[PDB]
DNA sequence: GTCGTC
DNA sequence: ACGGGACGAC
């Protein structure tokens, strides 16, 4: 865990909530013929709105979600995930998608993805990012399209609430990001020329062909991702291994 | 709680 | 065919 300490800014765990202050706040287009739609908040049991409280809590504390009064509102769903009984804030954007421009979908499928890794780089390091979407600032003037309803019982919010950053459900967070980060790693893309450098949203593996590239390489991209102001999970960081977990593979002696 | 879909 | 009903998706 010595990395832990030498890369204090590039861990979620100890670098804090990431920004990416690089990238301008994105401004999200609408279709020629969109209207806003106030879609009604369906009343949340007091089981599901303590389980999420905290959630929302949190979020505005750091500045993610802030009040608002927008012609838009979309439902707000709790939501228990593996089947066990702890609930998080869902938000259904579904009528909001519809509504908004679409965009080409650049992300590459995993398949096509990995078929550029040569069997020359089999020292690998694979990095996912914390709560990535959540780095991308949303421009002021987007930010009304994705309200929601908060209530609570005592001391908290009186109406809606909104993101200051790109939310999750919202179909083009996933391109928009993968993109943004592109454009981020572009530099560090030149500066490497012998590794190999696979994004797959907020899923990163860097491959090198011996240890010690791998360990140099994995320091300049930590310091780099953090420097740009995005958050890697040291939890889950694999670094310099010969076989590696990357999107549902396994990655061991180049196969898969 | 909806709602698109195999 | 044509449509009630499981999955999972927001």
């Amino acid at each position: 865990m010595t990395w832990l300490s030498d890369f204090p800014q590039a861990w979620a765990e100890t670098g804090g909530m990431g920004l990416a202050v690089r990238q301008a706040p994105l401004i999200i287009p609408l279709k020629a013929t969109s209207t806003p739609v106030s879609i009604k908040q369906y009343p949340m049991s007091q089981e599901a709105r303590l389980g999420i409280k905290p959630h929302i809590q949190r979020l505005l504390d750091q500045g993610i979600l802030v009040p608002c009064q927008s012609p838009w509102n979309t439902p707000l769903l709790p939501v228990k995930k593996p089947g066990t009984n702890d609930y998080r804030p869902v938000q259904d954007l579904r009528e909001v998608n519809k509504r908004v421009e679409d965009i080409h979908p650049t992300v590459p499928n995993p398949y096509n993805l990995l078929s550029g890794l040569p069997p020359s780089h089999q020292w690998y390091t694979v990095l996912d990012l914390k709560d990535a979407f959540f780095c991308l600032r949303l421009h002021p003037t987007s930010q009304p399209l994705f309200a929601f309803e908060w209530r609570d019982p005592e001391m908290g919010i009186s109406g809606q609430l909104t993101w200051t950053r790109l939310p999750q459900g919202f179909k083009n967070s996933p391109t928009l990001f993968d993109e943004a980060l592109h454009r981020d790693l572009a530099d560090f893309r030149i500066q490497h020329p012998d590794l190999i450098l696979l994004q797959y949203v907020d899923d990163l593996l860097l491959a090198a062909t011996s240890e010690l590239d791998c360990q140099q390489g994995t320091r300049a991209l930590l310091q780099t991702l953090g420097n740009l102001g995005y958050r890697a999970s040291a939890k889950k960081a694999q670094i310099c291994q010969k076989q590696v977990k990357y999107l549902g593979y396994l990655l061991k002696e180049g196969q898969r």
